[PDB]
Order: structure tokens, then C-alpha cells, then sequence
């Protein structure tokens, strides 16, 4: 009920003024300014949120709403078809609007991630912002200035007016780029150059303490490494400078939220003084990182619209995050932030999820996951395996393989996945305006790396039912199960004594025996076992990793089930699983005919 | 009834004690022989005193008397082997350390086994006299000499008899040591005195005061153990049916009937039982182990009470009434 933004221009400029000290009570205190024309004014909160593609934007967490017209507060209401947007009337002669409020950010998790704490801060500035419906968001020229805690270092791809005590006042900036350009902030603070020149690189880094900060050479390295190998794949910066945004915590809430010129990224405290530990994760700065080619700059025409407050469509996520999944793993490996060996286990944990881990396929398929962020919000849901989960990630991460696979074979592998990358996101260096796309362009510059039907085949596989993996083999590798652990679920489960047996028993528990999750049609699931439901017991002994584990292999070949005491709520009942295939985890093999295509993609250029 | 009880010893214990426990120092061992006088009759008098007194309803020291009873009935498998007189070695044995099986190995039973038998000594003078003596007459006879005096005065086993005999003639001797010395009922009191020990689903008001606000379950009498509210089992009963499962204090009671354990649940399941065939399953937990028990127990919940016996006089009331 909002009328339509428009390409007009805004007169004057948004100024947006907060206040981040209020710690405690994890409030942002928010002063919004602009130019008041007569009439009637419609004042919108940011609902769909760029790199979230649903709208996430926190409008029960706006508070104490009060606005002001040259000093005079004026009555507003709130559209009941529009929870978004807030009318008021502007007398005639008025000059200035003023609107103050409160962004109450989530005080436990389980309003939101946490986005402050004693020693650090994330100001995201579509939380406190409201801004004028009718105008395309790029044309509202904005100022933005924030008040931090006493002494408090930050850091943001906005450039910085002045800071005045604690007072820092960025330079003016278009609205869009201002929502783009969050801050951390924080008492303990790194800066890591990663890339001089032109364009620099820099990583910002912000911990819970101090020590966490201690960033060796050789892991640096890897990090300046990742931006090299960006370099070689796309031969342009879409930014004239970038700032990773890197808070090694376990009190801010987790996030990985790209941007032109910046991402959000979250680690565990020991992101670096327990490298060896923490490798699962370190795929992130990679992810966000190749954002900025795919997602900023290149976005889906749908997905690039006017301002924040009309419905974004997702329908080329994968793409946008199906590619970027894909890059991620690849220049993980290519940069050292993994090993070789990882990055392989990786790759065969995603191949099984599709062989065996989404029996969903057989009714939805991964065209229709790109609308999992508006339908599910990444709320709990029963059956990831089975109602199925944003694939355009992980699944669309395999329908690329496939593609760098049959460049190669178009091309006697004088051309690969690499040479769209360039061709797609490569032009333009510095550019970091928004450069849409529809599916025709993905097509037209597949066709040009090499000549091939390549509408047919996005759509066969992103619209079908049938294998995605077939990328492993044709770059020369086959995936396979046996009991040696997976370096991934080994490393994930460990320390906890977790115990993923998707493979096996069709079911993932906690060390205390709380089933986590339970695969369709599996074994567990044959049992009616629901996650929640507790393994009290395996064959008449108390829960443990290792118990269900020796029983699954005790059980390889013989005709005698597993014996598994459960609770389910407050009974108590034994079931008997007949299960005898023993422990079963994905890894990759090489096919010796054929020559090794996979190797070549995740090596360093 | 504790200040009742410890009153009492200023009588009987500290001024009147056994020669064997009346030694010179504090470093020479002490006789503890007479103890089902020092210490059984006084609580004897304890709870009857309670009653006399009004620091106990005259409902609740009759509750009292029928859980004493009961222990000895049927919670006191160790009667078998063991005679209340070698209690009395329990101080030295075991210093109250933790036993496995208070109702088998026995523990300080001249308590409250020395009670039940004053209370027969108080039906028998009563019978002997047709009701114009009674345990009063020997407390007076025995205790009441010397007002003042609170230095220890000294007996031994034949000056109980002799007292005993004054108040009406019997063979008292015989009498205490058929008693004492004896693997028989000691609940013959209860009876001779105009009341019946019996057991039904109705609680106890002692045992349901003391599993009210913990939710604890006491099925000594049916299931033949006590439980936490937790459904660990802090009590069995040797020869019961948790017993004769296996069970041992420490064990858990995972689930009945496939129910999680709670006291309201294992009571409905003894209750569903009474009178079927068809066993209770209880899921137990023995260390790390976890197994299923089939437990035939169709007799319901039972706890102590004591009955009139119409025809009979009422000599319990007298004893427990005001003077
Ligand atoms: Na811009
Ligand atoms: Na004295
Ligand atoms: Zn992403
Ligand atoms: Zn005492």
C-alpha cells in the first residue's frame, strides 16, 4: 500500500545519528534528519535486506518512536498493509523532519544475534535508519555518524569525516552504500594489511580478548594469498579499497554478510591460535570475499531492486550463492586457508549429501529452494534432508563442478570454470555500482567460453530430479564410502564426542544421547525416532559416541539389530535396527583412466 | 517426641544405669548389655509421653506405634539370625557408619524393638492385674526413688526383675529373655492391649510427613524397597521382591510400566497390579547398565495401622492418655 519508489531525485540529504554506548541494555539510540516536504510523508524501515534475499529487517526491535516536524511532534501511523512504512502530515512552511527511536537489539539469542557486548559492537545500518518512500534508494544522498564506547577502535569501508572524542562522523554517501558499509567496533583491534596498492585489502580484526589476536606470519599469508588468487581468477577489484570485518568471539552473535566494499564475518576466539583446530570455518572470508564479484556487483535483475521495502526475487541464487559456495571451497584450498586434503573431504561430504543425504530431491528441486530464505527464515525445520534447505548453496555448488568439468571436455581443458568467472565478473575494474543479470547472460557467457546448449543443462539440473554429482567423476575422482572418518565431521564432532551417523544409521546425536537430526526414510527414521528423542542405551549400555559406534560396527554383517533404548518424552521403549552395513563415511577416490581435472581446479594460479 | 525422649534419660539412663555401662573414667570400655532398658523404654516413653503431653495428636502417636510395629513384623528379616540383645553392640560395631541392610544386619534395635517389649511388659502387668497396674507402676518404682539426687544410681538385670516381680508377681526373667534373647514376635503388645496391626493402601501419617515435600516413595511392605524422588533406590528389604530382582540401594528405577519414574507413577503401577497377573516391568539402571526386571508383586499398596479389636478392652488408650 506503499507507493512505488521512483528514479526522481532526493533533495538534501538523510542524516542518520546514533548512539551505540547503551552496552547494557544492547540498545543503538537513533536521530534521523532530512528535508520535510508538505504533505503527506511516508517514512520507510529497511524490510528486505541485501545479501539476506528475505525480509529480515527487525521492525518489532523499533522502539520510542517519536517524530518531529522543526520541533513540533507530529502524530504518525503506521500502515496495517504495510508494517514497514509510518505516515505523518507535514504542515505547510515546514523544513525539517526529525525522527528519534530505539533499535532494541536481541538481548539473547533467541531474539536475533547478539550485536553487542562489553568489548565489541556490530552497527548495521538498516537497523537504524528510516528513510523516505517514493525515491530509489541510490539517489537519497546520506551522513551518517555513531558515538561509540569510551575509547573504542572501529573499523568500516566508509570513509571517515571525523572523529571528535568518541564522536566519529563518516562523509556523505549514498543511502544504498550506507546500509553496504556496516561497522564493528570493539576495545581489542587489529589491522592486517592484505593487499597494497590501488586497491588495498585490509582485515580488521576484533576479539573478546586480547590474546586472540595474535595472528601468525604464515596465516596472515594465507589471507593476502586468498586475495591473490582473486586476482588471478577475475583480473579485477570491484571496490576501490575492502575491509574484512572479523570478530573472533563467543558473545557476538554468528554472522557471514557480505558487501562491496566489507563483509561481517564471525570466528571462534581460537580463529587463529589454534589454526589446526579451527579449519572447518575458514572457508568464510573466502565466501563473503568472492560476494563482492558475485552477489554485489553481478546480482539477478529480480534480486537488484529499487530500495529496501518491495519483495526481492531469488530465482538466480544459484548463481549468486551457488557459485560463491563453490569459490569459497576452491579458494580455500588454492590460498592454504585449507589443505588439499580438506578441501577434498569437504567436496566428498557435499557430493554424499546429494548421492544419499537429500532424499528430497525426489519431489523438490533445487530451482525452488531459492525461496527457503522468504518461506523458512532459517527457522528450525524437522527434515532439512527431506523438505530440503537453500540448496542453491551446497547443491548449487555441484552443478558448478559439473560445469568447470564439461568446459574442460568442450575445450580439451584449454577452458574451465575459471574463464567464466572472468568473462562474467571480470570487467569494469573498480566499478562497484550494481551490474544486473538475467539467466539469458549466464547462458550467453557460458556459450562463449565454449558452444553448448547451456540452457538446457542449468535448467535440467537446477529444475530436476536426478544426480548433481556428476562433476566428480568427469573431472576424474568417484565418490566413495567406507569407516575411516571424514577430516570434517572427524573435526566437527570432536571434543564434544558428537557423533554423526547419517550414513550408517541414518541419525546425528549429542554426546549426551539427544538425537540432532534424522535422515528420511533411514534407519532411525524406520524406528519413528524424531530428533529429540534421547539413545538412552545401545545393546543394554549407557550412551556414548564410541558405545554406538563399536555397536554399529559389531553389527556389520551379522543378522542380530542394534538394540537402542529411547526416550521419547516421558516413555521409555527398545527398538531393534537392522541395520549391518557398519560405520560409512564419503571420500573421494581417484579414477585411474582418466586424467585428474579436480586437482587442476583447486590449485593456486 | 525427641525432648520427651531426652527428658526421659535424666530418669532412665543418667540417674539409673547399668553397673556394666557406669564406668569410672571416660578410657575404659563400656557395657552396653542394658541398653534395651536405658534407651528402649525411653522410647517407649518418648512417644507415649508425646501423646500425654500433646506435642503428638493421640492419631499420630497411634501411627507412630503401628510403623514401629510393622518394623519388626515384617520390616526385621534379620530377627532370623540376630536377637535384639546383641544390638546392643551396635555403638562399638558400627559407630552408625553405613550398612547395606539395616532390616538384615540389624541396627540398634533396643530402640525401638526395646519398646515394643515394654509395651508387652505394660500388657502383661496390666493382664496379670486386671488392669490396676500397669508399665507406670514400674517407672515410679524403679525411677522415683530420692528426689534430688542426680548422681548415677546403679542396676543390673536382676533389679529390673525384682522391680518387675514387686509390681506383680511373674517370672520376669524368663519373660525378658524369651524377649531379648529370642528370634519371636515382639509385637505382642500391640494385640494384648486391644488393637490389631494391620496393613492397606491408606498412607501412614508418619511416612506421608516424611515424603511430602521430597516426593519420596517408602513401598517397604509391597515392593520391598524405598526410593527417592530422583527413583534412586535409598532402601530394600532383604528377601523382597526388589530383592529378589537383584536390586541393591544405588541402583535407579528408570521407568515403570515404560513410564518415567515418579512416586505417584510406581504407586499406580503397584496399585494396577494388586489382584492380576500381569508383572510390573521396571527399567533399571545398575552402574552403566541399563535391563528390565518382571516384578510379581499383585498384593497393592500396604502401610501400617493399628485397628481396634471390638471385643477387647482398650488398654492402648489408657497408656496414651493424659494423667
Ligand atoms: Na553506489
Ligand atoms: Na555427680
Ligand atoms: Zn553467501
Ligand atoms: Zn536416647
Amino acid at each position: 500500500a506503499t507507493a512505488a519508489p521512483q528514479d526522481v531525485p532526493f533533495e538534501g540529504t538523510l542524516k542518520i545519528d546514533v548512539d551505540a554506548t547503551d552496552l547494557q541494555h544492547r540498545i543503538f539510540k537513533v536521530k534521523t534528519t532530512m528535508p520535510a516536504t508538505p504533505g503527506p510523508m511516508t517514512l520507510l524501515y529497511p524490510q528486505w535486506i541485501p545479501g539476506n534475499h528475505s525480509p529480515t529487517g527487525p521492525i518489532d526491535k523499533l522502539a520510542g518512536l517519536v517524530i518531529k516536524v522543526d520541533g513540533k511532534v507530529v502524530p504518525w501511523t503506521r500502515d496495517q498493509f504495510d508494517v514497514y512504512a509510518f505516515k505523518v502530515d507535514v504542515p505547510q512552511g515546514a523544513s525539517e523532519l526529525v525522527a528519534e527511536f530505539k533499535f532494541l537489539s536481541p538481548q539473547a539469542s533467541s531474539q536475533g544475534r547478539v550485536m553487542m557486548t562489553p568489548e565489541m559492537l556490530n552497527l548495521q545500518w538498516n537497523t537504524t535508519a528510516l528513510y523516505p518512500a517514493g525515491y530509489f534508494a541510490r539517489n537519497i544522498k546520506a551522513q551518517a555518524s555513531v558515538t561509540l564506547p569510551a575509547g573504542w577502535s572501529y573499523a568500516t569501508a566508509m570513509e571517515t569525516e571525523r572523529r571528535v572524542g568518541d564522536t566519529v562522523t563518516f562523509k556523505p554517501i549514498d543511502f544504498d552504500d550506507l546500509v553496504d558499509s556496516p561497522m564493528f567496533a570493539g576495545k581489542y583491534y587489529k589491522r592486517v594489511e592484505l593487499s597494497a596498492g590501488k586497491q588495498p585489502v585490509y582485515l580488521n580484526v576484533f576479539a573478546d580478548e586480547a590474546k586472540s589476536l595474535d595472528a601468525k606470519p604464515e596465516q596472515i599469508k594465507a589471507h593476502a594469498a586468498l586475495v591473490q588468487q582473486m586476482d588471478k581468477l577475475y583480473g579485477a577489484r570491484h571496490f576501490d579499497h575492502y575491509e574484512f570485518l572479523l570478530a573472533l568471539t563467543k558473545k557476538l552473535g554468528g554472522i557471514g554478510l557480505e558487501h562491496h566494499r566489507s563483509s561481517e564475518n564471525s570466528g571462534a576466539p581460537n580463529y587463529f591460535t589454534e589454526w589446526d583446530k579451527s579449519w572447518t570455518g575458514r572457508d568464510l572470508l573466502a565466501h563473503e570475499f568472492n560476494h563482492s564479484w558475485n552477489g554485489k556487483y553481478r546480482r539477478g535483475a529480480d534480486l537488484a531492486t529499487p530500495n529496501f521495502n518491495v519483495p526481492m526475487g531469488d530465482s538466480l541464487l544459484w548463481l549468486y550463492e551457488g557459485q560463491t559456495q563453490f569459490w569459497g571451497e576452491v579458494m580455500s584450498a588454492r590460498s592454504g586457508l585449507w589443505t588439499q586434503e580438506q578441501a577434498r573431504d569437504m567436496l566428498a561430504g557435499v557430493a554424499a549429501q546429494y548421492e544419499r543425504g537429500r532424499p528430497g530431491m525426489a519431489w523438490r528441486t533445487v530451482q525452488d529452494t531459492t525461496n527457503d530464505p522468504t518461506m523458512s527464515m532459517r527457522r528450525p525445520k524437522a527434515y532439512r534432508n527431506y523438505q530440503m534447505s537453500e540448496d542453491y548453496y551446497s547443491g548449487g555448488q555441484m552443478m558448478w563442478l559439473e560445469v568447470d568439468s564439461k568446459l574442460r571436455a568442450l575445450t580439451n581443458n584449454k577452458r574451465s570454470i575459471d574463464d567464466f568467472g572472468k568473462a562474467f565478473f571480470g570487467m569494469k575494474n573498480g566499478d562497484w555500482d550494481v551490474n544486473p543479470y538475467t539467466f539469458d547472460d549466464i547462458v550467453s557467457t557460458l556459450n562463449g567460453v565454449a558452444a553448448f546448449d547451456w540452457a538446457s543443462f542449468l535448467r535440467s539440473r537446477m529444475d530436476g530430479h536426478g544426480s548433481l554429482i556428476g562433476g566428480i567423476e568427469a573431472n576424474g575422482w568417484k565418490l566413495v564410502y567406507n569407516d575411516e572418518p571424514n577430516l570434517a565431521t572427524k573435526t566437527d564432532e570432536s571434543d564434544d564426542k558428537d557423533a554423526s551417523l547419517t550414513y550408517s544409521l541414518g541419525m546425528s546425536l549429542k554426546a549426551s544421547g539427544d538425537i540432532s537430526d534424522v535422515l528420511w526414510d533411514g534407519p532411525a527414521f524406520n524406528a519413528g525416532l524424531i530428533t529429540g528423542n534421547t539413545i538412552v542405551a545401545v545393546n543394554g549400555r549407557a550412551f556414548s559416541s564410541d558405545v554406538i559406534k563399536d555397536a554399529i560396527t559389531a553389527a556389520k554383517g551379522t543378522t542380530v539389530p542394534i538394540e537402542l533404548l529411547v526416550k521419547r518424552l516421558d516413555r521409555y521403549d527398545t527398538v531393534r535396527i537392522d541395520y549391518h552395513g557398519g560405520l560409512l563415511y564419503p571420500h573421494l577416490e581417484r579414477i585411474a583412466g582418466k586424467p585428474d581435472r579436480l586437482s587442476e581446479l583447486y590449485k593456486a594460479r
